């Protein structure tokens, strides 16, 4: 046979080229996962990240409380803590015994999948009560933020999207529901008749996964490295696998 | 210039009435927020509210276990009550130190912002199984309930609309979905294919909010009052923020 | 009037005969439930059953974590479980007392009720991620599975559906997702535009219950039975009510 590398006959090369190829078209394919991160950071340096993949469309929503730290297993003050919910609620209406409650999230991280049409992209930032813009009479229910979702690149491959506010101020109190449409060049309306019911069936089979990791290290160790997941930490550094063409 | 409240060059006043009535009406546009409470009242006066605030359409899902009072961070007899579910789900099936579980809700108010269209308002009371009419088969998954729906009325103007029924025999032990569509006078279906996606989309950035607050004067004073969301009291007393044509 | 059971003039056994028939057919209409539950099985003998009830589809997404046994009101370890679901998110990812924990399901049985259509069923038995096959460039998001569920017959009728699959090895750590469609023989659409809106309100009404019961006689005693709910145990007995042309 051919020696390896040095000929048109390395068939080993192409079909590692053509794997790693159609992993990257599959997922862009109609057929493939559109797939969206939220990533909460807590002042002692732990991580919840919020995590759905589904097909043709995907989306968290999150309140408040829900986004506050929990040390599963360990002390969380539960009575004080929701003492804290009660005053974020309402100016002065809880008893708490503390000023800002550390399971406060510092900074939030939006993370999409290449996969993803950026123009589709939709955040609702709202208040602690769940209100996108202070009351329901004023409210559009979502922003259009596309046009601020960095790319992440390695090796010239976008590996995904990420959007990242801090909430470094004591009335950082949010809500957060984040929704995108998986990439549809083609004029077949994926949610037309002749479909639409195998979108209904996508909001059943969207698959939900949520942990504190200790810290962003393990995060990146255990979690985005392991499963090939793209990812920008607190240095700019980013994370993922490029595929396209790519041995 | 002219004197305030005197002609009709109070362009301040005209500002006025017109940001009152374009919040008014950006409500009932299809870019508007359709708003569901159910508000769960307990025998200890406390009152557990779930709101879900969304476009185009909007719903609320609890089982029997879901409704019961939860006070966080204090006692609530988790393994006891466990029992009372089992004691509840099936007569004679399990072995609960009370007769009546006061967690049990006594009353269930269904409140909706008025850019809801009471014709869309469906309800699923259930048992404590979660079927809606004693068997799978015979069940029709909802009523449609609207006809009782009263109006709240602030000034001549309705700012909600409320179902209420009490729960005060120990049969009452429910399960509860309730789904209501908002206002589209128009022809124009947000739910085609022009629009389908968005809907779907809407799914995912329904933010959700959920509080047991102390008592109803709690929850009038910072809950439905702090952000001018429509209620109605045991007493029948009405409250709301009127707007069209108001200043 | 005629001697009970010699005639035609039988009425009361022909109402009998309708009543049930109706029933049956009514739950086969448009206007009837789909049903699916996830049995998880433990190897202390308890089963927790996830059962959703809806009109159209229906549908339950679980993740590793949310289908680990949780004994309500009793101790759960919840650090060492904590740190269990790290070592199972990542291999060596934490550090719990045990190997294996005995909270993780040793069985799942998925059931739908006999007005699915089988050919709609789909699954996303994903990793410990909630990936459907181990990394998101290669997942098809579900797997069409319907040829593998078998008929849970009574007396010669179809009273449900299932597919039961073990997790007796190690690395049987799942996430599971699983959805269906109820039957629609006609050509009408459901979700095509002129009743679309009225599939998005199903997802608002569907029904969910869960409860862990400590044994499947238990199960079959105070669940199935009570409720005329299909069901096959771990000795291939199957249990349901027989409704078609029955009295
Ligand atoms: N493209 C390129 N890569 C370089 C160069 N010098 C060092 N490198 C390294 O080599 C890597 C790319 O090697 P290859 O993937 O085999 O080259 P390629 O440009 O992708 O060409 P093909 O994959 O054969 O189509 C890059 O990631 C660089 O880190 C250079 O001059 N050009
Ligand atoms: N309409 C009306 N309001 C009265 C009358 N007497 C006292 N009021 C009070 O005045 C309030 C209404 O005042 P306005 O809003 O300035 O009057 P309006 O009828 O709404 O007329 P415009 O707002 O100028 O179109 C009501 O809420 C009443 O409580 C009365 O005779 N007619
Ligand atoms: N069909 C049938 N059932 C039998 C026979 N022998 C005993 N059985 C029992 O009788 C039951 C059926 O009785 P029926 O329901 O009154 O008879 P059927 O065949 O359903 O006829 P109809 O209901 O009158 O239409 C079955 O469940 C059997 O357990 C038999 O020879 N034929
Ligand atoms: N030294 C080099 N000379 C020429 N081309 C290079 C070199 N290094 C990488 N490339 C090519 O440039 C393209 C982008 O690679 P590059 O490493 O710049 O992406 P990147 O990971 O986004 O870089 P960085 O993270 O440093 O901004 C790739 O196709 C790669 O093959
Ligand atoms: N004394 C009054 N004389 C004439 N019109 C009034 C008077 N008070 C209010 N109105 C007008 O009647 C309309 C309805 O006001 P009203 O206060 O009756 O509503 P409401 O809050 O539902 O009343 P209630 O709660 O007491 O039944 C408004 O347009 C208001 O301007
Ligand atoms: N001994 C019998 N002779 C003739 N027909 C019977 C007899 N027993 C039942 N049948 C009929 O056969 C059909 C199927 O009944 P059968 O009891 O076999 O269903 P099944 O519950 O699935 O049986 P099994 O669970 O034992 O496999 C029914 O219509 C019933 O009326
Ligand atoms: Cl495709
Ligand atoms: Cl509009
Ligand atoms: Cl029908
Ligand atoms: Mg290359
Ligand atoms: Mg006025
Ligand atoms: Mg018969």
């Amino acid at each position: 046979a051919d020696v390896a590398g040095t000929s048109n006959r390395d068939f080993r090369g192409r079909e590692q080229r053509l794997y790693n190829s159609e992993q990257y078209n599959y997922n862009n394919s109609l057929n493939g996962e559109v797939s969206l991160w939220v990533y909460a950071y807590y002042s002692d340096g732990s991580v919840l990240v919020r995590n759905c993949n589904s097909q043709y469309k995907v989306g968290i929503s999150e309140c408040f409380k829900s986004l506050k730290e929990v040390r599963v297993g360990q002390n969380n003050d539960p009575y004080d803590e929701q003492e804290v919910n009660n005053g974020v609620y309402y100016p002065n209406g809880g008893e708490p015994t503390k000023f800002h409650s550390n399971a406060k999230p510092r900074a939030i991280q939006i993370i999409f999948s290449p996969s993803v049409n950026v123009h589709t992209i939709k955040m609702a930032k709202g208040n602690s009560v769940s209100i996108p813009k202070d009351y329901l009479q004023r409210s559009h229910p979502w922003e259009a933020t596309g046009v601020k979702y960095r790319k992440i690149h390695v090796d010239g491959e976008i590996v995904g999207y990420s959007h990242y506010f801090e909430l470094p101020h004591e009335y950082n109190s949010i809500s957060l529901s984040v929704s995108g449409v998986h990439k549809n060049p083609s004029s077949y309306n994926v949610a037309a008749p002749h479909n639409i019911m195998d979108v209904f069936q996508s909001c059943d089979l969207a698959l939900k996964f949520s942990n504190r990791y200790w810290c962003e290290l393990e995060l990146i160790n255990h979690y985005i490295s392991a499963y090939a997941y793209p990812y920008l930490d607190i240095n700019n550094h980013k994370y993922g696998v490029p595929l396209n063409g790519r041995q």
